[PDB]
């Protein structure tokens, strides 16, 4: 059984590594193939911060809601390992602020220590006058993917750079089954207008003194602070259907002056990095089966939009599932 | 008007600083110290704040502290004070009352069993949001702060008050931690010996504070600015300057039970320390030539350094008033 899995983003790779888990000791062989054109560092998925945190619209979406409940409970049992630091992986709280006060998300049970923030907390943020405090994890995506590079390489699977133009090439070359988890650029292999591109830029800087992440919510164009390992993201960008790879430097301007009106004490932070990338949004994920006329099938496991560490791994065990179904069938 | 500071630990540098701002308004003021940062025991204190669980104006010296801190955590001074904002977590066997200090930190709550789950050993406790003052940087800070307004320094062991007093001091601030006792006798004071060590951890970013009613022979974990703070070692009466073995398995293998991350951290550092331990802080007036005591805090210089700087002001002020 031969298995090619196009993309090496968190999806991609989680896709694979639960495929091979689940099913390695049932076929002689499984022979696992990633290819991609972008590995990490290059990926989206590298950009992201990797807090634990869905969008705040509920989609009323109760599959979703398990999917991420999932993931959750998966890392949170991995926290307090000897693992965790080749993760990327930890524990870290902080604030969600708004202007007006709004309703209590429906992950406030899945987070640690929920609660409304307090009068005097509210006062440390002269421009928000309601809020939430929790603890929740971070998953840095760099990180991650490297680790789970190293779980698939010790598994056997072998990675190309290859730019797939189609998924009959990859078919020709005698696939059984093609795992699609190219991100927001599955559009060029399959025509699919529902997905765009959310594009995100980002900076990262030293100030290894923030121990709290920092969310403020107005569409999605609002600052934030999330410490990581090393480094501190700052952000708060979102512009949907803008495909624009270069750092642009109004949008600098506005995560550098929000970010510093949120935390003054950023103002001597060094500038480290500074990144653009594209959220797979789609109105919703694309994870299915779909067979070809060549015998081959495609699982399509595309469009997290800006939630895919948060995701993924339900994801990926639902696709193990469907690569499943297609073992008994064929 | 000459004064003369002993000690250029937190105690006397922030007294020190603390009636310059006051007072200056012609003061001669000069700070002898055989030990300097980074070598004074506050160069050793992680520099949490949290008072004793045990519970009298201290607990206000405590709070004033606290308050000024936090007023502060967002200034552009932050950074070179070594001074930001941390939450987390403090583990216990079983239930105890809540703290008098909690509503002066920020979200005091209990734990929620989730929380719980995450800690085998321990079936009770907190979770709060206060804040760290470095002691390496804070010291750094208030020197340079000291040197600014024309406070001179040296590299003096002091022998006597008197030695100080024949050299024409007017006031003398008695700032001298845990060695108190070799200027005056006081039976009262001994040192709880503590032992530290610091790991390259920067993934770790909540405190975590465990509780046995030992006495404070208990792992914690303090994240730094730079680095993370191991520790859980109060020996009263052990007057070894020097890391010992037994305390760093203490140390290590007790927090590495308590998060299993730490096997991965890489060990900067360890260094071992004197707290001034006392019944009190004494922090009163004699006369021998005035002196100004301020010695005595324990395991909680850092946490009320500030109105005690304060109080040893207001007693510097009602000399003054009577010259
Ligand atoms: C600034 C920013 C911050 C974010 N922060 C967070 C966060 O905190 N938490 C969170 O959950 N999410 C966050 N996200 C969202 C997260 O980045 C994405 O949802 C996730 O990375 C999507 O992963 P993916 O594997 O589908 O895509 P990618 O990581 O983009 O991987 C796509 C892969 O497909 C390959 N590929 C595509 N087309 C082809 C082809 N034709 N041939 C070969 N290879 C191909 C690419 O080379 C790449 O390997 C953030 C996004 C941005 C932009
Ligand atoms: C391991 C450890 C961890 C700690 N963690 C914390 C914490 O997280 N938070 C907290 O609030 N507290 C903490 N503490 C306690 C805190 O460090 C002390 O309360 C505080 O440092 C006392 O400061 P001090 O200035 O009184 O003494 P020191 O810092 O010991 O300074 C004393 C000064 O007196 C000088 N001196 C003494 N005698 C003479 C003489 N005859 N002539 C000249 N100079 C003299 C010395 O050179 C020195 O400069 C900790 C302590 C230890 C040991
Ligand atoms: O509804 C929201 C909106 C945001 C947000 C706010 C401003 C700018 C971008 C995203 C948001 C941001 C974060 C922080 C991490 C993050 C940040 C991103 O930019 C993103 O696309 N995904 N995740 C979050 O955990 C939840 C979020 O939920
Ligand atoms: O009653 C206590 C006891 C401790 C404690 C525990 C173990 C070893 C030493 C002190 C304790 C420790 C800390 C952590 C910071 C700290 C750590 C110390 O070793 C110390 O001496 N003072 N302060 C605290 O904030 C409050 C504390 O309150
Ligand atoms: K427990």
């Amino acid at each position: 059984m031969r298995v090619v899995v196009i993309g090496a983003g968190v999806i991609g790779l989680s896709t694979a590594l639960c495929i091979h888990e689940r099913y390695h000791s049932v076929l002689q062989p499984l022979d696992i193939k990633v290819y991609a054109d972008r590995f990490t560092p290059l990926t989206t998925t590298d950009v992201a911060a990797g807090l634990w945190q869905p969008y705040l619209s509920d989609p009323n979406n109760p599959q979703e809601a398990d999917w991420s409940q999932q993931t959750f409970d998966y890392l949170l049992s991995h926290v307090h390992s000897p693992n965790a630091e080749n993760l990327g992986l930890f524990l870290i709280s902080g604030y969600n602020l708004f202007h007006e006060a709004i309703p209590d998300p429906s992950w406030k049970d899945t987070v640690l220590g929920f609660r409304k923030l307090t009068p005097r907390e509210l006062d440390m943020f002269p421009d928000y006058g309601y809020g939430w405090f929790h603890t929740s994890l971070i998953l840095e995506g760099k990180n991650y993917l490297q680790w789970l590079t190293e779980r698939l390489t010790e598994r056997g699977v072998k990675f190309f750079q290859r730019k797939v133009e189609s998924f009959e090439e990859v078919a020709r070359e005698g696939a059984d089954v093609i795992v699609n988890c190219t991100g927001v650029w599955a559009g060029a292999l399959q025509r699919d207008p529902l997905l765009q591109p959310g594009r995100g830029q980002i900076m990262k800087v030293d100030a290894p003194w923030m121990k709290h992440f920092i969310l403020t919510h107005d569409i999605y164009n609002s600052p934030y602070i999330i410490p990581g390992t090393q480094t501190v993201t700052l952000g708060g960008i979102f512009q949907l259907g803008n495909w624009s790879e270069l750092n642009n430097i109004q949008d600098h301007n506005t995560i550098w002056e929000g970010c510093c009106r949120l935390e003054p004490t950023l103002k001597n932070a060094r500038i480290i990095g500074e990144r653009t990338g594209f959220r797979p949004v789609r109105p919703q994920i694309r994870l299915e089966r779909e067979q070809l006329r060549t015998n081959t099938e495609v699982i399509h496991n595309y469009g997290h939009g800006g939630y895919g560490l948060t995701i993924h791994w339900g994801c990926a065990l639902e696709a193990a599932k469907l690569f499943g179904r297609i073992l008994e069938e064929k």
